[PDB]
């Protein structure tokens, strides 16, 4: 099951993955160079879901590679930063990009990350929910830093993956 993480640079794609994989968080920003692969098999009672995590770069110089990264994805996790309006606005085109590559053969989750920065919120949870409904995708808010909703993010995505 190919799961691609997408979104603007510095929204916390890698940190979400690190938190899910290792229950750790690093405050120091280490930009993803193109793509990094990780594997995690989620061991549910009725199925086994070998996740192939495609951690993609949000930096502009890798943008041309994004279509190739989305190719054949079973799931797309589109991440924004709740403190960054631009990052939220850009999620429509990320989700658009997934749709024109995958049509309906993809599970899409819209993630509003960094809820630990509640003081600096620029996008409300209602705005996030609204966009998800408009774009017919799932929605969740997370904090990679605190750990909040990270396990839930991955569990909900995996639950949504079609059986066949
Ligand atoms: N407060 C807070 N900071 C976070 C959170 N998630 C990530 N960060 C911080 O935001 C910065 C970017 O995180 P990172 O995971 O590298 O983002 P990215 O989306 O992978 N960026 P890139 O596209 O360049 O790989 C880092 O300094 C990280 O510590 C979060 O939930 N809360
Ligand atoms: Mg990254």
């Amino acid at each position: 099951f190919k799961l691609v993480f997408l979104g603007e640079q510095s929204v916390g794609k890698t940190s979400l993955i690190t938190r899910f994989m290792y229950d750790s968080f690093d405050n120091t920003y280490q930009a993803t160079i193109g793509i990094d692969f990780l594997s995690k098999t989620m061991y549910l009672e009725d199925r086994t879901i070998r996740l192939q995590l495609w951690d993609t770069a949000g930096q502009e110089r890798f943008r041309s590679l994004i279509p190739s990264y989305i190719r054949d994805s079973a799931a797309a996790v589109v991440v924004y930063d709740i403190t960054n309006v631009n990052s939220f606005q850009q999620t429509t085109k990320w989700i658009d990009d997934v749709r024109t590559e995958r049509g309906s053969d993809v599970i899409i989750m819209l993630v509003g990350n960094k809820t630990d920065l509640a003081d600096k919120r620029q996008v409300s949870i209602e705005e996030g929910e609204r966009k998800a409904k408009e774009l017919n995708v799932m929605f969740i808010e997370t904090s990679a830093k605190a750990g909040y909703n990270v396990k839930q993010l991955f569990r909900r995505v995996a639950a949504a993956l079609p059986g066949m």
